[PDB]
């Protein structure tokens, strides 16, 4: 039956303050193919985000990826909300900084 989102949050360039950048979270390795991906900004929805369609590879293995334009600041808090079988995980974007 069942296996449990991978969660990876990243940007498409570095993530230095003040500048224009892409928020980016691929979700892969879940069972059943039932999932919904949110992006959130101080654990707020962030709107206009943009998911790929559902890809399946090699028989087995799903993968979505969901992204939006952001500018990061020091203060907020940048994350990835996957619920999967009704439970919800939350992903920090680890910045550094």
């Amino acid at each position: 039956k069942v296996s449990s989102p991978k969660i990876q949050v990243y940007s498409h360039y570095p993530g230095e303050y003040g500048k224009e950048n892409t928020l980016i979270c691929y979700v892969s390795g879940f069972h059943p193919p039932d999932i919904s991906i949110e992006l959130l900004k101080n654990g707020e929805v962030i709107a206009d985000a943009q998911q790929t369609d559902l890809a399946f590879e090699k028989g087995w293995q799903f993968h979505l990826t969901k992204s939006v334009s952001f500018k990061p600041e020091k203060s907020d808090e940048y994350s990835c909300s996957v619920r999967h079988m009704s439970k919800t995980k939350k992903i920090v974007w680890e910045s550094n900084m």
